[PDB]
């Protein structure tokens, strides 16, 4: 029953997760005074021009935006990667105040909320079996802040009334992902995991250094959303972040000087 409520929340997770306490978990602080300039890293190729959207879910952690992966539709590819990821879904964490929902910080500043938009590798077959390898997973993290809306955004926010409690899912097609992306795509990467249970040690994590703006009114519907479902308790789906993680024997490189 894991979740980010008062006696079930992150430092909880380890008894049920013992990765939870692992060599390579996520998420970490990006220090830029000490992640390094890698001329080896290759520019990121991000190819969605053929993404098919089908659903929204809300799980009772976050919502996810599902994609077709059952053809290279959506694809991430080059950057520090070896080889084709597919996108499977996006979802974000945000918070219950402005200054606080991320679970990247870059030099411990928290940012209002962060994207992640998750790709497995090819070479796997099927989503279930590239969690079980270190190299199966891509995660795309944006940064958002309030300021300007995000136009790109204003499909997403429309729907969440329809799915506003655990379990509930609505038809989601023709979502265009591309529209959530910032101007650069200048970033750091390092090795890591899944930020939620099970925490499986799976993901080579790509954030990018330029953050999107969304508008209060946008983060103010994120959070009427619900973790319980229908007919319970309400419980407002806020605080839905992991914080940072031990950095341990890793190494964050930037693809930019
Ligand atoms: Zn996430």
């Amino acid at each position: 029953h894991w979740g980010y409520g008062k006696h079930n929340g992150p430092e909880h997770w380890h008894k049920d997760f013992p990765i939870a306490k692992g060599e390579r978990q996520s998420p970490v602080d990006i220090d830029t005074h000490t992640a390094k300039y890698d001329p080896s890293l290759k520019p990121l190729s991000v190819s969605y021009d053929q993404a098919t959207s089908l659903r929204i879910l809300n799980n009772g952690h976050a919502f996810n935006v599902e994609f077709d992966d059952s053809q290279d539709k959506a694809v991430l590819k080059g950057g520090p990667l070896d080889g084709t990821y597919r996108l499977i879904q996006f979802h974000f964490h945000w918070g219950s105040l402005d200054g606080q929902g991320s679970e990247h910080t870059v030099d411990k500043k928290k940012y209002a909320a962060e994207l992640h938009l998750v790709h497995w590798n090819t070479k796997y077959g099927d989503f279930g079996k590239a969690v079980q390898q270190p190299d199966g997973l891509a995660v795309l993290g944006i940064f958002l802040k309030v300021g300007s809306a995000k136009p790109g955004l204003q499909k997403v926010v429309d729907v969440l009334d329809s799915i506003k409690t655990k379990g509930k899912s609505a038809d989601f097609t023709n979502f265009d992902p591309r529209g959530l992306l910032p101007e650069s795509l200048d970033y750091w990467t390092y090795p890591g995991s899944l930020t939620t249970p099970p925490l499986l040690e799976c993901v080579t994590w790509i954030v990018l250094k330029e953050p999107i703006s969304v508008s209060s009114e946008q983060v103010l519907k994120f959070r009427k959303l619900n973790f319980n479902g229908e007919g319970e308790p309400e419980e407002l789906m806020v605080d839905n972040w992991r914080p940072a993680q031990p950095l341990k024997n890793r190494q964050i490189k930037a693809s930019f000087k």
